[PDB]
């Protein structure tokens, strides 16, 4: 009568929503449980708790990027006075050992963490059966069910096929490159997602063959011309493109660690059909959210059945009351990991301890990690003009270059900043991009700046740090529309 | 009213090169005299100032040798094959910094040609109103008028009175461009200069020690001092605390020769003496204000410190003549800070701007082995200001995703906010130390300027997986008393 469920909260999906909500909420005194379930690739990888950003996603992508800026490292070495070899070999056995091995460091870690906080940890896969009723199915089968006063969906997504002969069977992705057994050796990532270029990107970087098969555009939904900027860094620095192409077929001309397959692909305008040999081939398309096999029919879960995500509140609520969702299975909101964790912590705090702080998944800060990373917040150039009008829209850029490029005598003039400014509202900076190393750090604090009503008056009246990247933020002064040159 | 310039300015570096292009914008008749007085050694350089030759451009991309250094051993485990000691080859670096820091001098002197301003290479003094002697290289003289003077003179290194330093003894100077490798050397002073050098020295595989009078750092914060300090010792470079030298002399010259320095305790009768190859004089710097003959025009200047009380416009006791940079009294000696005084200055003449240089909340970054970036207040200044009760101070150590693999330095990093609690929590202070600290204190700077709140912080989103992340989710004040261990195995 008065709440006697199993629970007084079930979080399916033990990844960064979820495990952060888990936290949360279990320091509010609650009995939560967490259910997390890994099912595998088409090929049979798996990995343990902590959800997409620390098995197969941020965590060991970035590393291997930094394996690749140190590849960097040691060439640029050399002009600074170490006497280094002119080509340094790579051990991918190596490198994924290490990898691996921190993320095993973080599943444990995860896993201790909710014994302390007194959380419930069932490595199980779940589906709702009925009204606050959920069924979980173990690895082995066996089932068990319980009841809980509300649930929480953060379920992610996972890397997305072309439903075409030989993928399934001959290609990897993203869940699988960061534990892959063997070197790929020459490979073709197919797509042009932050993941796709990503990796091209540091896979390129260790001293691999690396091509990228492009459908349209790169980045689709990032600024224009950053992406294009990315696109022609990369193609200058070894990766190879093959633009406008789907593969339609894919054949394993003989199997091995690695093999070699056979890749066919069409013209997205012309009948035009090549063929190239490959010893891997990484399918980095897109993602599918994980909302369709978990029975929310049972329940009343409303969801767009186009694209899979779960309209939610802006509290993270779903249509039916006692059922809430966060994370990249939301519908128009922000696939990123700390999206992900400020949602679950606030949700539960909304709950459990009467806050009323909603998150704001407005201008939420990003990093593509490409060889030559690339920050941003806000509105791109083209959403900007959009959005207030060509005529009401200023533009601030200026080219740049790293004093610790100047020794090894390399890049000049390939990094790029601009922000985007609204006349109409005392320039008010509405846009923020940056092309260039450390990216991420540069980015974090002006996006702190966005929050405060940045104004590009206030951003003149700050002093810039000396010698670094960053302080070329402080004295943008040529604008697009002037004319003038800034190469 | 008939002058030879619209604007003479004496020292041709980061504020006089600065006011000195912004004004010829303007279409002014601009001179620049710029005259580099050797080191008691003899060295000199080029045009653009202490910070092109002899400050942070030679200091970080040293400090940059330092950081590939340990990118080499990092490597390693990333699957890297090198091997596990690589040796460093100290000429060949100093000779790569100076070609940049030369190229550097031809480019400002092309930017100058090219703007229609007029560069003397000459020491200048005033000699009477609106009139200046301008001394060149050999002797020769000239006499200038102008309407108006700019004093962009900056600073030099300062030194002991004592035996032996100006004779065996270098510094900030002279380093730069050493002829030959320092071996075991011993810095002096606790400046970020100081540290800064010993630091990447130590880094690029030197034995280095540090003597200091007091406190690391005074004018920091000094507990993010002391853990500078305190990682510093835990990475090689050796301290002496408590000491000053009294006499330096030459065991035996040589390139480099040795020495050996006798220092006496700050509280103690306690008198001690070590050899050293080196010897770097980093306790301080003296403004370039007093043999420039001010008296003849009536510039009144802190006779004691050297330095030049000025307006909110950079302007001087004598209205005709202004002073930017180091210089001054009072303000922030930083390049930026000199070079948006010097462009702004001349807006205000020259363009009826009326925007006043803002020396509030200047950024700041040292960059010592571990960096440490730095805006606003310090915590100990922040409870004097506003009271201990009114300030709150979030805190949280932190440790970088790129040394988890070469499993290295976990909670070494810290990050901490200091805020007004009377003033809905503005951040007041912020304090970093970590890899790339300029990089991230930066945007940082720029939120102050628009009245962060930590409510508005807190609404802000991290990147992930990036250090400056740390600074979206401070959740733990040091008035609570909760332990902050961020990072074992995981959260
Ligand atoms: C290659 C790659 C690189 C990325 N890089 C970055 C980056 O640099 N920065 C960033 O912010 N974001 C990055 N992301 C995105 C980030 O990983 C996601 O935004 C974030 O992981 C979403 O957290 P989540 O909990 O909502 O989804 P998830 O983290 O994926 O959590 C989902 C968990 O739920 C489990 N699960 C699913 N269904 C069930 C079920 N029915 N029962 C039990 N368990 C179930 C899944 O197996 C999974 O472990 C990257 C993603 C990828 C793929
Ligand atoms: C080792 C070191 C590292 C530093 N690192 C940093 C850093 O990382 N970031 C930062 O912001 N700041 C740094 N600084 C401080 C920065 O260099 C100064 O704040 C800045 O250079 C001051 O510019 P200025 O024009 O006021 O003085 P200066 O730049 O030094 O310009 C002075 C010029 O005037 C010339 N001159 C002097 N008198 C005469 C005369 N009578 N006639 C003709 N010419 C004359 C001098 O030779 C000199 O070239 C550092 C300083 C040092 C010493």
């Amino acid at each position: 009568l008065p709440k006697s469920y199993d629970y007084d909260l079930i979080i399916i999906g033990g990844g960064s929503g979820g495990l952060a909500a888990a936290k949360e909420a279990a320091q509010y005194g609650k009995k939560v449980m967490v259910l997390d379930f890994v099912t595998p690739t088409p090929l049979g990888t798996r990995w343990g708790l902590g959800g997409t950003c620390v098995n197969v996603g941020c965590i060991p992508k970035k590393l291997m990027h930094q394996a690749a800026l140190l590849g960097q490292a040691l060439q640029d070495s050399r002009n600074y006075g170490w006497k280094v070899e002119e080509t340094v070999k790579h051990d991918w056995d190596r490198m994924i050992e290490a990898v691996q091995n921190h993320i095993g460091s973080l599943n444990w870690g995860y896993r201790v963490a909710l014994r302390e906080k007194k959380v419930v940890y069932e490595n199980a896969y779940g589906q709702f059966i009925g009204p606050h009723r959920i069924k979980a199915t173990n690895n082995k089968g066996k089932e068990k069910i319980y009841s809980a006063e509300r649930f929480l969906i953060a379920t992610g997504e996972r890397p997305r096929y072309l439903g075409i002969p030989g993928d399934k069977e001959y290609c990897i992705s993203s869940d699988d490159l960061f534990s892959l057994p063997y070197c790929p050796g020459k490979t073709l990532v197919v797509g042009a997602s932050y993941v796709a270029l990503e990796c091209a990107g540091f896979l390129a970087g260790i001293g691999l063959d690396v091509t990228v098969m492009v459908r349209s555009i790169l980045l689709r939904g990032f600024d224009q011309d950053m992406a294009n900027k990315i696109g022609e860094h990369m193609e200058e620095h070894g990766i190879k493109f093959i633009r406008q192409f789907v593969p339609i077929k894919v054949e394993q001309i003989e199997a091995g660690t690695p093999g070699r397959l056979r890749v066919v692909a069409q013209s997205t305008n012309s009948e035009e059909i090549i063929e190239g040999e490959y010893n891997t081939v990484m399918l980095a398309i897109g993602r599918d959210a994980c909302t369709r096999k978990i029975g929310l029919e049972t329940v009343g879960v409303k969801i767009n059945e186009k694209t899979g995500k779960i309209p939610v509140t802006d509290e993270e609520q779903t249509n039916v009351p006692y059922i809430y969702a966060i994370g990249d299975i939301l519908e128009d909101k922000v696939e990123l990991t700390p999206v992900a964790i400020q949602a679950g912590r606030l949700l539960a705090q909304r709950l459990y301890a009467g806050s009323t702080v909603k998150c704001d998944y407005e201008n939420v800060p990003t990093t593509v990690f490409t060889p030559l990373e690339y920050g941003a917040c806000g509105l791109s150039e083209e959403k900007a003009v959009e959005k207030f009008g060509e005529e009401n829209i200023e533009v601030y850029h200026s080219y740049f270059w790293p004093l610790e490029w100047t020794i090894p005598s390399r890049d000049n003039n390939k990094c790029y900043a601009k922000i985007i400014c609204n006349t109409k509202d005392n320039e008010r900076v509405v846009g923020f991009h940056v092309l260039g190393p450390n990216a991420g750090e540069v980015t974090q604090g002006f996006a702190a700046a966005l929050k405060c009503g940045l104004t590009k008056k206030q951003l003149d009246s700050t002093i810039g740090i000396h010698p670094v990247c960053a302080e070329v933020f402080t004295t943008l002064s040529v604008t697009k529309r002037s004319g003038a040159s800034i190469l």
